[PDB]
């Protein structure tokens, strides 16, 4: 109890009951998924990582789950995001202008959770789970988010939007899942433009962050894939959200 196996937090308490109840809820609300069998979804999710070493997980381990969670989303309304979850979710909640990964069945099931098992027993590990940095990259949580993020980016078309945190020292981070998976899995045959919205964390009057070194790097990577790049500053995110709710406001 004074020294755990792995360096990451253990599985979320009641993980199996939580995933099953989220599936039931999502399928009650979204009519395109109203026929999914949630017991079958749980069995497939559990099959990906139970009795498997938690540093030896592959994208193939998640394929039965991917197949059951098959879902179409409007290809021209996708919002990617990195390190700014709260604003992305508050925005799409107003009137469903765009869709993030947590708007899909699989993203909704896993958001805010942690899970892992152990080799050659069928027990869930509630005490610790591998850290991506210290222990291993090929862990149950990291491999899941890479697999679903690649499929979501592959689905996009027309104009795709990305929200970025302009308070971080790498506004665009090549090492983030957006930078290592999303940028490279947009399909140039389908996607016309990537538009970044750089969210300010600061005061009021501040710099044009669309000139930031890392934003110029993103522009060069995307342009060399034969996709156009656009960038917009959101100086005051509080005012932005208000204008989405109430656009007749004079101040907009
Ligand atoms: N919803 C979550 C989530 N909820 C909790 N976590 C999530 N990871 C990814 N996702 C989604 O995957 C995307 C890719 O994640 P990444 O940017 O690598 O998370 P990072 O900012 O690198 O952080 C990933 C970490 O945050 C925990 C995971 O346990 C853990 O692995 C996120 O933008 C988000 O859409």
């Amino acid at each position: 109890f004074w020294r755990q196996t792995w360096s990451g937090p253990g599985t979320t308490k009641r993980f199996p009951e939580t995933v099953l109840a989220r599936c039931v809820k999502y399928t009650e609300i979204h009519p395109e998924m109203r026929h999914v069998d949630c017991q079958s979804v749980w069995d497939a999710f559990k099959g990906a990582f139970i009795s498997k070493h938690p540093c030896d997980i592959t994208e193939e381990d998640y394929q039965p789950l991917m197949k059951l969670g098959t879902q179409t989303v409007p290809c021209n309304k996708i919002l990617l995001w990195s390190r700014i979850k709260d604003l992305a979710h508050q925005f799409t909640q107003v009137q469903r202008d765009m869709f993030t990964l947590e708007d899909t069945l699989l993203g909704y099931l896993a958001d805010d959770l942690t899970w892992c098992g152990e080799f050659d027993t069928s027990k869930i590990n509630y005490q610790s789970c591998p850290d991506w940095r210290k222990d291993c990259s090929n862990n149950p949580v990291s491999v899941f988010w890479k697999t679903v993020s690649r499929r979501f980016a592959e689905a996009a078309c027309d104009v795709v939007h990305v929200m970025l945190d302009g308070s971080r020292s790498k506004i665009f981070d090549k090492d983030s899942t957006f930078g290592s998976v999303g940028v490279h899995n947009l399909q140039p045959e389908k996607v016309q433009t990537l538009e970044a919205w750089v969210i300010h964390g600061g005061r009021e009057d501040s710099r044009d962050l669309c000139q930031d070194p890392t934003i110029k790097e993103l522009e060069s990577i995307i342009s060399k894939r034969n996709i156009q790049f656009s960038c917009k500053n959101i100086y005051r995110p509080d005012k932005f959200l208000q204008c989405v709710k109430n656009p007749e406001d004079s101040s907009c």
